[PDB]
């Protein structure tokens, strides 16, 4: 983009690495900083952000964090625990900020993020996208309204290969509305439906689930009473709903340096 | 309406009687022949035809057959099949032909009404609707066409009190796609997906059941390929899709006194 | 129900009057206290709350406020202005707190209304649907985290008699947007596309319009960005959701003698 | 996939090239046998299928028709039209069958393409989705049944960048419709709804149109009666759609030498 913030992509040719660079160029006051990438790398030196289209940006592939540790302000990973314990440790050095999506941490792992965000501001999270966590919180304030006398229920589409039911945003839906009524989802989630069974038990969180083609990620809560119904759906269309929430916590990050935060923290979930 | 063809309602304070009438009054070549009620009937004798709404239509609720076994042309029964067998040997006898909407007879019961039908043009079906019986003829076009590359799902949703996952509607779609594809439901329905379960079986048919509020009932075939999706979906929103087939087999029933025939044959799906 | 607070249902034989009384019946904590017609009624004296179905409840219909002015606490009226103000000035004068979703009323009317408050405990709203108010009010929480990027567009569908586009719920989504964003529905709304028209301009409100059938509400407002799109979708079944909303406003008077509320009040919209 | 026919997709590095890459490398039957692109070429020689991720696929990509004109059966082209007129000639020439996909050609332009069907089996086609012309078809089999009561509306969702209004699948859509009916799109669409607008006119098809984000493509068409609706949608996700379509016409080709068909010979609709 160019603008006040300046931003490096670890995992440059990496599934997401390519639309972090697209979202980075497209959101303003973000500016592309720097975009790395593995050694081996063939987009090495040269390849400079055109994998997001947008033909040349000025920014080049590297493979070192010294040989541009001055291109950037913040720094954004979605690459591998081990890589992440490394951009980690560096960041914490030069004072360099971190939006971290990178999954799979063991506990060790956490704490060193933890640790780390004592002297450096880090956005941590599970889930990038906003339309989720905006959703998540909506779901509550639903909940506080109308759940009580409602039937809720909750459907979600995947594509063929999902090979959990139902998906985490599914079980994280059922669980916000859930502590939302004060109860536990577990004393009323009702997985699945067939045969003969009798009527639908009051206070019951049904879930349904959709697998089939491509369907990249499709969510809906619904609120169901004699009369009428509220829906609250989330369909995601790309791996960009990721790498959006990704950037916008980056030029969160802007003038902080405190500790650890996460979507809700970006979000200002809390006061919404 | 008053038009050409003339009906008689049977069962006229009952759920499918009120709308039988509205039914009735609005489809155009078809008119209210005779509205029928139950001896004990407070509606009797007179409070005719103003169940449909449409103040005062002519027509008085009456109790005998033979009081009026001459103002009426086609005989519409959504009562019990102990009324059914009573309005059957009556219709047989004056030549009437008879549109059976009643469910529950026991096998003494349909012999009876197919022998009725060696003399008589009977409509007998287990379900009125139109959209219904087009959409299942249409899926088995699109089975045809798409059935093999495509993940086909189905998913319903029916009001809190509805007792069987799947819906018969439901089990009715699923059993007209694998019959296009000459397999057998049976050996492909998916009804629950719960907890690890890994990557969806390629050819199979799996059922997702929504169960909430007053849903008069929803049912959703899709054909999920990489890249698309078709949908067709049918919604009812009242009993009056029951009704208004009704009536169309009422009018089509005009001008046959054969046998038996079922919504295929007042619908000329056989043909579409 | 038979519940700590009472209610009267005036218009007791009417479209509402029907609902009103089987939602009387069916909440908890608020019982049926008495059910008026008009003079002329032939529901008169008798036909006690069958009307909602559950046979015998009771309660009885009558003529008179006085006949029966101390079988309620609370007055629901769903009538016309002329009765309205009837009910209005026997209210006060007993202390009887109302409900009134009458609509229509001239100025002289409301000033009625609000002048009668400073002595009873009403709640007057246009629209007494739970969801509709929910769903309004999460409009703008989410409209403050997204309004920014996304393209929001609303799309409503209603029965084929509506003769206005779009209906007043679609524009008062319109509004909450609009305000939350501090901008002006006037000055960015697009009611229409039709022919060429350029690409669609950022910051703007379209409104998409479907006229169908006998369709009784349909209501959703789509928060789009690149990668994903929130939906918040409102489905009116029947004209139970106002019956349902405004007995829960009865119910929430009790112990209120205050002012002048609406559904926010009832609703605690605003700390939600 | 390697299998009894071989294709060749020219335009190898561009938007189709990349997904026709998938796609026959993706298809039991049909076998990727070249993949061409443009002189100045950086993926030429070599890169060999390698856009469509699958590492290595054996064949590599070419500059010159008669460098590989024996590697394939048939050729698939979404280029340019002038490109188109190369390739025609030499398929021509070779009795290479074709499937062409490149629009924009000029009256010219298809007579060419008419002509060389004399001696050459093409396949072209203004939208190679199967799902949208599978959808066309079933369209007017439900409009054949229903379209003389039902209420019909068609409902299209596209990207913020889309220009016109509706879209040509749309007018597609609503021209199957009109023609099942024996009526003119011209005499009966409605395009737009705003402001004070009595009822829906019977007979007319009203057109909803939504613009927002990224949205790929989304279409449905309404049968809309009292009591019920029945709704095709097709929704497109990826431009993958268009390529697996090109690919099954390869596939079909395949013992063709005759003339000029299009997605209803491949797909049979005709016959459905
Ligand atoms: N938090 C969220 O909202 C979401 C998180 N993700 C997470 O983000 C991460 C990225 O996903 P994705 O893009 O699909 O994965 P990919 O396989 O696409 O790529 C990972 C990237 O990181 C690089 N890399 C891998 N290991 C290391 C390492 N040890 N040191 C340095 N660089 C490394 C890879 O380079 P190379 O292959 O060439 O070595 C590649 O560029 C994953 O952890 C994923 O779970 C994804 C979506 C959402
Ligand atoms: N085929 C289809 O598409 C569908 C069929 N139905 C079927 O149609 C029938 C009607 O349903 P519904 O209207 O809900 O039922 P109801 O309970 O509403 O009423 C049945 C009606 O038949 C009358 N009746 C009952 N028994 C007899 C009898 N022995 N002789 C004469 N009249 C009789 C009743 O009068 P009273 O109570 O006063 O004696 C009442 O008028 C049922 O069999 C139902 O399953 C419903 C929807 C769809
Ligand atoms: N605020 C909201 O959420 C909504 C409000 N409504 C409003 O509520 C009202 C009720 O609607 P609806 O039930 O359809 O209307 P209806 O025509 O169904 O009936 C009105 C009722 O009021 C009675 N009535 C009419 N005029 C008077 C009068 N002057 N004095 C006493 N009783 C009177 C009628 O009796 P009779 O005919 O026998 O004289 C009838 O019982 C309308 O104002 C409507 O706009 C409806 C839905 C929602
Ligand atoms: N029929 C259908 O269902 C659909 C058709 N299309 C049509 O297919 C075509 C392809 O679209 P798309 O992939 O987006 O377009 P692109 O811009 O992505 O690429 C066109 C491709 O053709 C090559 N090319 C362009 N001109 C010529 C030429 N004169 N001779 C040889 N090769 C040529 C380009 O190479 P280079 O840039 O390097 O020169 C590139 O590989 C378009 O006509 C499009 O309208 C797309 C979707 C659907």
């Amino acid at each position: 983009h160019d603008a006040n913030i300046r931003v490096a992509i670890a995992g440059a040719g990496g599934r997401m690495g390519r639309q972090l660079i697209q979202a980075a160029l497209a959101l303003e006051g973000v500016q592309l900083g720097a975009a790395l990438e593995r050694e081996g790398s063939s987009l090495l030196g040269s390849d400079a952000g055109e994998l997001a289209g947008a033909g040349k940006t000025g920014v080049t592939v590297q493979s070192s964090l010294d040989a541009v540790k001055d291109d950037f302000d913040v720094f954004i990973d979605f690459t591998r625990p081990e890589g992440t314990l490394n951009h980690l440790a560096f960041c914490r050095q030069h004072g360099k900020g971190m939006v971290i999506g990178t999954t799979g941490f063991d506990e060790a792992g956490k704490q060193a993020i933890r640790d780390a965000a004592a002297d450096i501001a880090i956005v941590f999270a599970a889930n990038f996208s906003v339309g989720v966590n905006v959703m998540l919180k909506l779901l509550e304030k639903a909940a506080k309204v109308m759940g009580d006398y409602t039937d809720i229920e909750i459907i979600e589409a995947h594509h063929r290969h999902k090979v959990d039911a139902p998906s985490g945003t599914a079980l994280a839906m059922g669980e916000a509305i859930a502590h939302a009524l004060d109860k536990d989802l577990k004393d009323c989630a009702v997985y699945s439906r067939e045969g003969h069974t009798g009527e639908r038990v009051p206070g019951t969180i049904g879930f349904a689930t959709v697998r089939a083609g491509d369907i990249v990620g499709e969510h809906t809560a619904m609120f169901a009473d004699i009369g009428e119904r509220l829906e609250i759906t989330h369909k995601a269309s790309s791996r960009m709903t990721f790498a959006n929430g990704a950037v916008r916590s980056a030029l969160w990050l802007s003038g902080k340096e405190s500790g650890l935060f996460d979507m809700r923290d970006v979000l200002d979930l809390n006061n919404l």
